[PDB]
């Protein structure tokens, strides 16, 4: 039990340690291309057993589900394996692929588990040192940065109230109304800036430029947060 | 009189205190949702006792006017509650309703006065004590940030002068006036960059990236200016 | 002389002298306003003694000059009243209208002397306490800025040639030649990000992706060279 | 061989240094703007020997490989001079020339020889007293930055696919697939913001608001890499 469990959790164990990291690293960057390849309008068909596309997924969730019984079987306590959370995302990163082969052997549910095979990514951070680090420093600052997007939000219902108030003498205005002028706020406010949608009133030009100058200030709120997470989980 | 004060002030007193809290922040919200949504094409009619945003309008006012007397006759010194922002910005916030209401029972009034109740996200500071602290922290940077504004309006005016005088040979350009650069300029040393207004001409084009690498200067500057406020007030 | 000095030069000497600075506040202010309405399209034609503008305008130049020769004759120094910045840009502001003069008692050379009055801003300098100390802090940071712009530079170059090399097979491409895809990159590197030049292939688009990233390390680089000269100045 | 050396590497030995550097850079900047102006549509043909353009490039290719000569043969030692990336960037600038130069004694390939000539601009550093300083700066931080760009690929990939998936209903939506939408999410994360791409459903504005509110997260994140490293250099 502890000679597994050393062999698939601790990488820096032996030469068969890392190489059995190294081929996860592999199956997770392949089952991510696979899912990301898809998508492609020349690969989707108007899935089988015959598909490659579905014989690499099967490859994937099978390694997957391997490696996962054996961490959990070599898991010196129950409780701990099931609440670490490296340990939850690679479970529903699993449980699509049972859902679909379960109708193969209602369109709206079909949306979302196809999406949630996306949290693939995550168990990368477990043989990432860095990434580890990276995730600490920002849970860190996790209280904070919600206390920025709870100003975000705040201003952004602000302008946007401001920008269709502004904007309902025009008759070709696209802001129809705050909850459409929205996207147009929160577009604004971080500093992204898409054409698709710009007041074209005076007092809307008014209200845009208070709401790119707003965008400015809140580009550069966040750093300080940033700071004193980062620097300080570097030293000590 | 202070039976009631440290209840409706001090929601950490009491368990009593802390529901209302809640309530009043659900109030508020409720409020607030119900003026975003009100505005939506599906509802606006081409108001009205049967209306139910009307209603929900009502609710929320007589929540907001018994609150705000409650606290009023609970005060300890009627001097200092006016002069408190927390209740200028709740007695501005319930002005709107009375003045729709006298009319029920120059359109140009009547925009503002609905814009006000947007102000209604303001009392959510009370109860968010991580907003106090931001703005706290915005407060005590507001002359800097004053500063920096003074300096983005001179860039501005310089800017939207040499790209309207660069472009003034282009029959098909954008600019017909300094006022009109001005939009773009602000688009432009802010870094949202909307394509609505964009230089064809070769010294417009120059004019631009100067103003683009400005911009970059400019929203990189008032960084400093966030620090020493942030990691001040949480240090000290 | 040293009667009219220090109250020409010191507004805080008198109550004479701050009245003194308010007035050439408001007049340059006013040179301001009038030169950016002139060239609005209603009040443009299709100069002469009538035109209010013109007015306005030789009211503000002999404003300007009636304080220039003043502070001229009662300066304790001849040699670095020249050499003093904030007197040159005094002394360009009032040759444009004497040029304009004496036409009305090659196009191009019309163009900017008449672009060149927008440096009447640059007097509120004077008159700002902080604006001095703003400048003082972006002039000590000057080399390190060139270095910054060098460096943007040659990034510009190198993404401008990597666009247009990864994009000179497509038909419908907008890249014509490197200076065209100059103004992308320099759009890109800076996080403006205009929507009128965009790739279409898919090199295209890896290159533009590389862009971005390199323009995010460059828009977040200069932050570092203004602190150590902002909280230096202000505590120092 | 050591006069030489100290000559020709060694700018501050003597005026003549000092000239040989000058040249140098006048050279280097030559050869720059050649290969930019070559692409102009009103230079290209639809080479040959008196082809002025031509003759420029024979000049700057005649001088960079007497340079690099002399530089060699008067090194102290062959693995330095072999290893060293300011001498290895110079052997990569001479050899386009060579392989044009056959040929007028697969196309693809012919083109991306001719790109990498851009590496001409990195001689520059040789002769930039800052720009060493910069690189230096830039190197001790690759290694966080590499990771952060990691970061910014997970957050990409997953934006990318939560976007397609959203918008899988609309049949007017840009996003064909997640390949698609990579350049959209690049575009968002970084704060760019083409308008060549936006989403139009309300679901993928969502996604849209989520990712532009993650990018303003990660163009504050690199700010404090950039630090400790900067003011670091230039101290001690
Ligand atoms: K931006
Ligand atoms: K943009």
């Amino acid at each position: 039990q502890r000679k597994v469990w050393l062999l698939f959790e601790y990488p820096e164990s032996s030469q068969a340690a890392r190489v059995v990291a190294i081929i996860s690293v592999f199956v997770i960057l392949l089952s991510i291309v696979i899912f990301c390849l898809e998508t492609l309008p020349e690969f989707k068909h108007y899935p089988d057993i015959t598909d490659p596309f579905f014989l690499i997924e099967t490859l994937c969730i099978i390694w997957f589900t391997f490696e996962l019984t054996v961490r959990f079987l070599a898991c010196p306590n129950k409780l701990n394996f099931c609440r670490d959370v490296m340990n939850v995302i690679d479970i529903i990163a699993i449980i699509p692929y049972f859902i679909t082969l379960a109708t193969v052997v209602s369109l709206a549910i079909l949306r979302v588990i196809r999406l949630v095979r996306v949290f693939r990514i995550f168990k990368l951070s477990r043989h990432s040192k860095g990434l580890q680090r990276l995730g600490r420093t920002l849970k860190a600052s996790m209280r904070e940065l919600g206390l920025l997007i709870f100003f975000l939000f705040i201003g952004v219902v602000l302008f946007s109230s401001a920008v269709y108030f502004a904007e309902a003498g025009s008759e070709n205005s696209f802001f129809k109304s705050i909850p459409d002028a929205f996207w147009w706020a929160v577009v604004t406010m971080t500093t992204v800036g898409y054409g698709d949608m710009t007041p074209v009133g005076v007092w809307g030009k008014i209200v845009g430029s208070l709401c790119a100058i707003a965008g400015v200030l809140t580009i550069a709120l966040p750093v300080p947060v940033i700071v004193s997470n980062f620097n300080y989980f570097y030293h000590r």
